[PDB]
């Protein structure tokens, strides 16, 4: 059993250690071939056909590169081949828990189908990894390559989902803390997962990013902070780190939160909810599950992928008619109509409990205009998107350590006004999109009136095309000229 | 309504006339989102997740570009917007007939399952297009934008499949003959389908494209040739044209005919053959069809995509067990073993009717090696591959017309001797790959002995690793020494 | 005289009209092959070997593309072939006036060698262009192609530098106002010049470009604004527009204002100063000129290129001993040492009239630490960089007109709060870099103490490595630590 | 300390301080002023890259290959000293290039110094010696664990071959594979090629189809004929053929572009007419000509593309002629391409026949009525040898391969074992004819002369033959 080489368009020829090969050649890993990275985004960007599989290969590769580079530059860290392999496996397996259409499933479907439970794709990754190991005889292969199953499996899980419950990690001591910053960085969000999806998503979407992860790896060091060994960036790179997050935000603005892509994720979520009772997925022993309950049994979850979209589309049963028809609306491109975008003002934000009261509000506005129809709450969709730098209101660069050329072992901090005045003032904000399920001319005119009026009543930002879609409405708001 | 813009990672922003949008937004066309361009190639090249949908868009785009450029450079040709639109539609629609995993379906599955039928994906494209037209109310929409459905539908079909039966075409007169050279070039095979797949497949496989189609388009012109108007190329580009085909060959050698990709297509085909008596696909009138019979009913064929792979894989029915098992062999990477490659020598050419008897020849070989395993004919797979420049044994550049700078309307011919002595001396050859369905070490050893002996017996070429995998066989053959 | 095609790595195959061909093949234009786009940047980024020549080709090409797109989308604008050609000529010729090492010349050398005159590369471009036209008999070729030299030459120069002085233009009337927005946009800075250098500089530097100019071109219209027919962008694009400026900023930060690249431009500049009495360039009639004076005779300026750097370098004349030695220090990489970067705080704005006072202040600072060596004013360099969005303190997007899909001919305005709260609050800032000419250790320590103390006294931002380069000085400033 | 350089081709490359010290010398920095493709820049405007960045690239790739070999196979005993020597060799193998690169050693020198045997290789060795001596590199080398006597010899041998049975001195036979990296005299597969494939493609606007990273990943060292040599994996053989095919393509499209070559020729002519009058100052203040600068490394250090601009800008009337040719380049008044043909049969044209060629063309007697009579000073005949790097031989016959099943056993693979669609021949010649007189009538004449000549010598029919000379072509029965 030898290394295999895989050719990836992003990273080139990637070498895979035989243990990694063993992990990859399982139903649990191969499942990721049938889950689109960007979910419904493929229906807007036809280049975005990539799946979580190739992305995961990429993450394992980059984890390997960063750990090896650190060990190579700093022998005093005593990074072992075992550490390298463990970081590699963590990188390969942190996407194991994604469901159909990726972030649609944990972001939209699950919270609606099962409001009581709090599921994340990370927990799904830990559970799925445990099921892969246990179902495929991986433990003895691990020990066969000088890994210690007990400690190392724990380590892998921890890298993926953080502490399983003062130094909180049991997989590795403080003197190897930096290993936990590579795959999924809880501290500042700077990790190789972001790097792979930046490059890969850009390559498939046909839009480009200027973040250079290779450069970052070149200047990465391990230095001591707060009695921990942590990864530090070279000082002169601070400007680039800021740009990194800018790139993230840009990618969210252009692709990941494209209004139509989001409405397609919403319509698919909708079809999944109408189908949940009727689609049977066989789990362990023979117990049958639903889409919403498959997350309870990894055997059933292994068979839960993008495929059910087509399963719903191709079905003939009356019980699935309503599900089916929605999907067909997607095929005919009869999508819900986008009405518009606005934002709250001040330090006023919309929290999660108010999300379902919003269609009603939009429907409750009184545009002093004569309409041919009346719309009700059920006719509107209100989608609230949080855009941030990955730590709510915080600046993540406040949580990065730097080192300078004159004392490369000394960690320091760099504040925002040590860098530039042209940087953002805040680091979190909310976008509000409104869509109408009635797609005829009249109803959409009406919808625009209700919408702009609702914006005026709540002192939100003036829609960019406000003066065009509601000329009778905008003048009442003097703050809009 | 109005035109749309699509961002494609290969061509950038592609503009779509609303009629094209109407054609694309149908089940018949959207179907192509669920058919991988390279079929089983994705299982070897993880970047190759692209489907026939995006490829089809790219082809329609390029057909548009070429006809437009011709029109702009030579107004005397009288190309109308109607012509442009019909060529764009043909470009968009020549891929409509592809089945699950593309060339696996018409190259491997149909020939085995329905050997009495002479099916091609092109015919499939014509029937599927007829069904899209009729099921989606397209004719009046065509009339609305200035097209004449009778004639123009004829024209499109002819561009896809050739004459539906001296001028054999009824969709356009001889003075527009060059328009038939764009989408699917029956004369020499230089068309825009190739250009799109060169660039897109290369972009996704992580292999770099050598061919510059924009350059070609800039130096394309129409000239009179044998009382016919044809697309001719600038003389200086003749080398480039040769390189084009070289590229095609290279792509076939590295990717499209990859030994493992091919064995994967073969295993999927085997599974389909074993699932064929059980999978039912509802056609028109609620009539039932099989995977093998879907091609007789466009309503059923519409529902026949890559999804069946998963339908088979997730099935619980005992009667599907076998098929299911084969697919599971794929997930665990327990694939049929590659034994070797050889070629015929002299002027021996393997006939299509001789294919079936080949594993029997191999099993009946008598290698002088001691073996603890005897293999039967049914243990061997023999895959015969015809590699050519697209016109069997002919040089396609002998079917290209050129023009000179000084006389831009005088068509000429250029022979291979006028170009280089470093070019191929033949334009077709056969590659014979042998595989073994028994994957154990002993079986693979024995299979290697049989294979090399069979090569010796038939005076085929010495396998590249012959001296290594069969050191006791290769000495007997003096022509190899 | 027919069309030529040029292959360019950025744009691919550029078609050049015979008139542009005749303009390009002159000494005046070919001169640009010998002037590096990024001056001293090549000494830091080895891929940046590109010259002003190819950039000029790119700019001309894109100007052509934009005017052409505008014309095909809106025939009512009556754009003529004349217009296309003049916009192309302006695009081709707007870089004609650059001098040795590009921005080094008009940005450092001329302002120091000739404080009394106000000169810029744009004026250089108009003068050079006039010279080209008259020395090469271009007017009759222009007339041969249907141009009208009187108004068209004016139109071209106007596009390059603006009004030569109510509507202030002679070349074209108000209903063609948008044509003045293409090559050099004096209203908001969005023009094709920027687009070409984004793409080209990124290609050569090894940094990736994230601005998509083809998308912009595709979404651009012409609308009525304040009695003028201006170019408007789709509302949707607003985010991207902001990103466009961000990119510009990033490119300045990473490459164009690189500390070492700037110090190299400085050393080259003062070498030119040392050589300014002693080098002779033969001008019109046979007169002699200096490097600082070739600016006054176009025939002399034609021979002023990067070549001069080598003249000095290769010289043996004792009169040039000083200059020469400096260039040699660049060859051995014995450069002035960088000691730090800081910014002003509050409302403080370092004026040009004060630059000269800066090295004296640093030498005047009294650090309060043990120094082995004293440094004087001559030992310091202070470089002041003005970073902005190209309109000083103003937001350029406030000066951009938009349109919505609902009523495409209806120009509108978009404000910053209508886009994002994560945007810059300020659109201009200043960076202050300090270097020391004395390069030994002790000198460097000294320079660091002086510098940090100076930042402390001037109430400037605390240097990033401040606690490391001068620990004994930093705790005296309460706002800092 | 170490330095990081951002290259558009390879990304962020790390240079050891020793390499930095070698690089920060006038002898090395000189390469910033010499264009990789010379006159090619006047046809492909993206092709502005110089030898400096290419040299960095070659150094980097040499380091990559030797390091990969070392990591996969510890038993080879590759030391950091070996690594450094191979890097230095890659970094320095382009040091001997003159103005406009291959124009200088390919066109100028053979016409100006026909008695000398000169290669950019020899110049690289001499320039390396001079660089080492003029900058005190030896003690820096010793400082980083190098042994100057052995190692300098090793580097020179890597660049130019043996200096004159194991013919090498810098390293023994068990390190033979080290000699296959920077300049492979055995089959021509080396990192120099790989770098220029990628860089030239990047700047030309043509896409490279050879994947050298894949090659590096698959390369191993195996024992072959009592040497340890680099071996490629068997199944890569196709790709190897493609590599040479790629080389040929690049020559067809760019390096041997008709107009690119005529521009190189015009520049050469200008240098020839300038050579008696340009003065370069070398050691001891002594003076040298362009054609003699190669005899003194101090003066060669100052010999770059700048010469072009020194000639164009000159005011000295002695340099008038020279200056006027370059000016015609600026006005795009170039010698006119009349056509391309090829020898048939076993006929092969040798260098010593070259100068006789314009004479034969002017002596041909086209049976058409003309207006001007052309002479043998109005014609230019350029002869191009296109091959796979080893004249008539197949370089793949000089590659060692290994198989997955026995990775330490080297094997050979023949052409017939790979494909019948491969070339039957591995070398050929292209004959281009240009005319120095650019009027329509002289051009028509030149065409008639050219085709008549092609017929007389039984050469191949020019591609535009029927068009540029409809009265000449139907005579030659073999073209019909
Ligand atoms: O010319 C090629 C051939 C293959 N690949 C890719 C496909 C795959 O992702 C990786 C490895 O395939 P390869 O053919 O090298 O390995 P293999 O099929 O498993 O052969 P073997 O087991 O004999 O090493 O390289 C390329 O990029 N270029
Ligand atoms: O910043 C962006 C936004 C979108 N796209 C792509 C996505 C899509 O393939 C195409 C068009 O999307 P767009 O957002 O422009 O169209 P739309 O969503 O239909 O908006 P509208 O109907 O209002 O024009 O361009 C980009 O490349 N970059
Ligand atoms: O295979 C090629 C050949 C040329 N070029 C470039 C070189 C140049 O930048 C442009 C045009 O050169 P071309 O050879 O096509 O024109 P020409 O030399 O002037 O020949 P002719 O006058 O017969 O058209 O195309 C390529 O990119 N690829
Ligand atoms: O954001 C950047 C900055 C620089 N470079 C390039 C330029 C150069 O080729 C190489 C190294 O430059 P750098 O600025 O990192 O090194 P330096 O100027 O020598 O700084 P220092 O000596 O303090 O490490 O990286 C980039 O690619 N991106
Ligand atoms: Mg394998
Ligand atoms: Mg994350
Ligand atoms: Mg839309
Ligand atoms: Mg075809
Ligand atoms: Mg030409
Ligand atoms: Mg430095
Ligand atoms: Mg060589």
């Amino acid at each position: 059993d030898t290394m295999k080489v895989i050719n990836d368009p992003i990273h080139g020829h990637i070498e895979l250690h035989p243990l990694l090969v063993r992990i990859i050649d399982t139903p649990q890993f191969q499942r990721l071939r049938y889950i689109k990275q960007l979910g419904g985004g493929y229906y807007v960007f036809p280049g975005a056909s990539h799946n979580r599989f190739e992305h995961s290969l990429g993450v394992g590769y980059l984890a390997g590169c960063l750990v090896h580079a650190l060990g190579e530059k700093q022998p005093e860290l005593q990074i072992s081949e075992r550490d390298v392999l463990c970081v590699q496996i963590a990188g390969l397996c942190r996407n194991l828990g994604h469901g159909p259409f990726s972030h649609m499933f944990d972001g939209r479907f699950i919270p609606l189908a099962r409001p009581e439970v709090k599921w994340t794709h990370e927990q799904g990754s830990v559970m799925m990894f445990e099921h892969l190991i246990n179902s495929n005889g991986i433990k003895p292969v691990m020990e066969q390559y000088g890994l210690i199953p007990e400690e190392d499996i724990c380590f892998i899980k921890e890298q993926i989902v953080g502490p399983l419950e003062l130094w909180p990690y049991k997989g590795r001591p403080e003197n190897k803390s930096f290993l936990y910053e590579i795959v999924s960085n809880k501290r500042n969000g700077i990790d190789v997962d972001k790097w792979d999806y930046f490059a890969r998503d850009c390559h498939h979407l046909g839009i480009q990013n200027n973040f250079d992860y290779k450069r970052f790896i070149k200047f990465a060091r391990v230095c001591e902070v707060d009695n921990e060994l942590r990864i530090c960036a070279r000082d002169k790179e601070v400007g680039n780190l800021y740009d990194m997050f800018h790139t993230r935000n840009s990618l969210h603005r252009r692709a990941y939160q494209h209004k139509v892509g989001n409405i397609i994720d919403t319509m698919i979520t909708d079809a999944f909810l109408k189908a949940d009772d009727y689609i049977e997925i066989t789990g362990a022993g023979g117990k049958k599950y639903r889409i919403s309950t498959a997350i309870d049994d990894m055997e059933a979850y292994t068979k839960l992928t993008d495929n059910i979209f087509l399963e719903i589309l191709y079905s003939t049963d009356p019980k699935l008619k309503d599900a089916r028809e929605i999907l067909k609306q997607i095929e005919y491109r009869n999508l819900f109509k986008y009405v518009g975008e606005t934002q709250p003002t001040g330090q006023i934000k919309i929290k999660r409990e108010d999300y379902e009261s919003l269609p009603k509000e939009v429907a409750s506005a009184k545009p002093k205009v004569l309409l041919d129809v009346k719309l009700k709450a059920e006719d509107f969709i209100v989608d609230v998107i949080n855009m941030d730098y990955g730590m709510q209101e915080k600046n993540p660069i406040d949580h990065v350590s730097f080192y300078c050329k004159t004392a490369p072992n000394r960690a320091i901090r760099i504040t925002k006004n040590q860098v530039s005045q042209l940087l953002p003032e805040k680091f979190a904000e909310q976008l509000i999109r409104v869509y109408c399920k009635k797609v005829d001319r009249k109803s959409l005119y009406a919808a625009r009136q209700y919408f702009v009026q609702w914006c005026a009543d709540r002192n939100f930002t003036k829609p960019q095309d406000g003066d065009v879609i509601a000329p009778l409405i905008t003048p009442q708001k003097k703050e809009w000229n």
